[PDB]
This record gives C-alpha cells, sequence and structure tokens, in this order.
C-alpha cells in the first residue's frame, strides 16, 4: 500500500510495556502537547485538559492506589494477571499525559478524549518517543477516597474526571504492533 | 520541533466544501489501512471501517439527516447547516463510516475517536481533505431508518453509529482552530 512518513508512524505505532527510567527531554514533551491541543473535537468544545505529569511521587501514589483498588475487588482476577506481567501497571514509565474530561459532555467527550490521545500518541512515536494508552491511571480515583485529592495534585479543572492518559518514554524492550485486521475495511460502492 | 508528522497533526482542518471528484481507490485503501492500525482497549477493535462511495446512499441519508433537524421546535441547528449551504456532507463524494458495538459504551466511543483521528491524519498527510462528522448519525436518530441504513451499510448485527469521516479534494480551503496552549500544564 501507499507509504509516507506519516502512514509509517501510523503503521508502527505499539504499545510499549518495559520503559527505562529516562526522561524525555522538556523539547519533546512540548512538541506532544502542542500536537494534542491540535486536535479536533465536536463543535470545538475541548473539554479536556493535557497535563504533562513528571513528578515520580505522585505516579507511583497513583499507580498503589490503582493496584490497591483492583486487588480489594471480591474477584481478584484482573489484579492477578497484572502481578504475574510484572505487577507494574505503569510499566516504569518515568511520565504521563493525563487527560482529564468534562463528564457532562457525556459521549461526544470520550470520542474527543480519545482523538486526542491518539495524536500524542502518534506524536510521539514520530518523535523516537514509545508510548501506551493505560485506562488503568483511572483506578487511582476509583475508590471516591483519594479522587479530589488526585485532581488538585493533577491541577484538573473542578468538576472533570479522568479520561484517559498516554504513558511516554524510551523503550527498555520493544513489541510488534497488533496486526491489522484487513476484514474489518469493507466498501460500499 | 518539527518532522512530517508533526506538522500534518498541525495542518490537519475541518474542510466544509469539497469537490466532487472521487479520490483514487489507492488513496481510500490507504486510509481504510491506517484506520484499522488504530490501537483500541484490550485490542478490542470494536468497530469496523466502511468506505462509502454510493452516491444515492449518502444523498438519502443527507437528506434523512437534514428532516431530522428541520422537525425539532428548535429550529437553531437546522439554520445552522443552512447558512452554511444546507449541504450536511459538504459535498464530500465519499466518506469513512465507523459503527461501534455499544454494549461496549464509553471504552468504545474512546477507541472510535482514536480511529477516525487516525483515518483524519492519515488522509491529510495524504492531501485527502477531510472532516469529522458526526450529524450523519442524524440519518439514525429517529430510529425509523436506523435498521435500513445500517444494512445498506453492511454493519454486524448490534451495531451503532459511531462516528465518520467525510473524504474528498477540498473546493474551498479553511484554517485549522487555532490552538489553546493553556490547556497545558506541568506537574513537575
Ligand atoms: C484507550 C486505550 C486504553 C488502553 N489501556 C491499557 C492499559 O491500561 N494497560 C495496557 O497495558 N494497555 C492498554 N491499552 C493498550 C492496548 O492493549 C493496545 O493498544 C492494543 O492491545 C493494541 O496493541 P498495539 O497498541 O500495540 O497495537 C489501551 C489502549 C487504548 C486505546
Ligand atoms: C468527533 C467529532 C465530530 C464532529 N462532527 C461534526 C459534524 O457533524 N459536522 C461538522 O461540520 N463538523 C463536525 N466536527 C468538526 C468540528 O467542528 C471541528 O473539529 C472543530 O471546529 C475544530 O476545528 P478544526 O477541525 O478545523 O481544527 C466534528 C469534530 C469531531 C472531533
Amino acid at each position: 500500500g501507499m507509504m509516507n512518513e506519516t502512514l509509517k508512524v501510523i503503521a508502527e505505532r505499539y504499545s510499549c510495556r518495559d520503559f527505562k527510567n529516562e526522561m524525555p527531554s522538556d523539547e519533546l514533551l512540548q512538541a506532544i502537547a502542542e500536537a494534542a491541543i491540535q486536535a479536533p473535537s465536536g463543535m470545538n468544545r475541548q473539554a479536556w485538559r493535557v497535563i504533562v505529569v513528571k513528578n515520580k511521587e505522585l505516579m507511583q501514589e497513583m499507580e498503589a492506589e490503582g493496584l490497591a483498588y483492583l486487588a480489594g475487588m471480591e474477584d481478584q482476577s484482573s489484579y492477578n494477571r497484572i502481578m504475574e506481567r510484572g505487577g507494574r501497571l505503569f510499566y516504569g514509565a518515568p511520565c504521563m499525559i493525563v487527560v482529564p474530561i468534562d463528564p457532562t459532555q457525556y459521549g461526544p467527550a470520550l470520542v474527543d478524549c480519545g482523538i486526542l490521545c491518539q495524536t500524542i500518541a502518534l506524536a510521539a512515536t514520530s518523535l523516537g518517543i514509545a508510548n501506551i494508552m493505560c485506562g488503568y491511571t483511572g483506578l487511582a480515583f476509583a475508590s471516591g477516597l483519594r479522587a479530589e485529592e488526585f485532581s488538585k495534585r493533577l491541577g484538573f479543572p473542578e468538576g472533570y474526571a479522568f479520561g484517559c492518559s498516554v504513558l511516554l518514554g524510551h523503550a527498555n524492550t520493544t513489541k510488534p504492533p497488533h496486526v491489522p485486521d484487513k476484514d474489518k475495511i469493507t466498501y460500499v460502492e
């Protein structure tokens, strides 16, 4: 099929689950967050924010809270699959972009959210920065007991809830991207 | 900092005035291939990529969509589309409709957005103008012709309209939204 650098970036983008501790430069983090805000959104409502998190302590706390919520359910199956895969929710990533969203914008805010997270992932991949979408960061808020705390520490706008996150760093170990399923494309001529 | 992918992301805009010539199969296939390379929660891929080239199907969906707005007690949105030229699809000769599995609610909507943006960036990098079009869903809103359009489009059973991206070459161009740098913050 036809190829160009953007299409190569789309093709090569993969979910990294093993990061080195090396922090990406501010130069690169800025390019990535500038790319995110260029994401389109329904009615241009931009019912999101781009929070570039580099604080290790806050990251570890949200991770440990996330794991504990999972480890607290009656059905521990999910927490057990995670402990067998390495026991990390952020795979040693030294930073992440958290995308909170306005929940009173319902479904349209989630679509917009995904549009922006993909823009981040593609921008990071073009810059040689490994990444992964991580919905599990959301577990830090799930009990509701530490939700306001993490919200203020992250600087969420009032009323905003977690939407998604993208972890960023340099890959320690690689993975191929998912195989494209060509059977999901049809044509209505 | 700048590279081709970052320039595509910055220059992509929502075209609202398309030429009538059909992009080559070769370009359509490249956009469609990019789409299926979108990541999704748990690799669930609760979506499909349907490349719609049938003019009569688009014209009917467009008509049905407009009629829906026209029938609302609040004539506001109907009037907007009319001030924009009265074309719900701005003369696009083709579009990619993305149906989703609604029983996977929010996460499928997030995956829908990921995929539509993959389409928009792939299209833009190829010279193909595009626009996300949630109003394609207006063809289904009364529910009276949702089954019919779903069948005509080839939706998998149980699937519902997620989003769509209109494709074509631009008859006229318009600048993208001005990025609001204030939405970026850092937590050192
Ligand atoms: C919105 C979203 C959330 C995701 N959440 C997680 C997550 O919490 N943890 C994880 O390991 N992978 C997560 N994934 C990564 C997917 O598993 C991955 O994208 C999918 O398996 C396809 O593989 P690929 O990205 O390497 O092509 C998420 C992906 C998306 C799009
Ligand atoms: C998910 C989504 C759905 C959209 N739906 C429509 C639509 O139905 N009709 C339309 O004219 N524009 C639609 N828009 C276009 C937005 O107005 C546009 O993205 C926004 O104004 C930002 O402008 P830009 O794309 O030119 O930067 C949609 C955008 C997104 C992201």
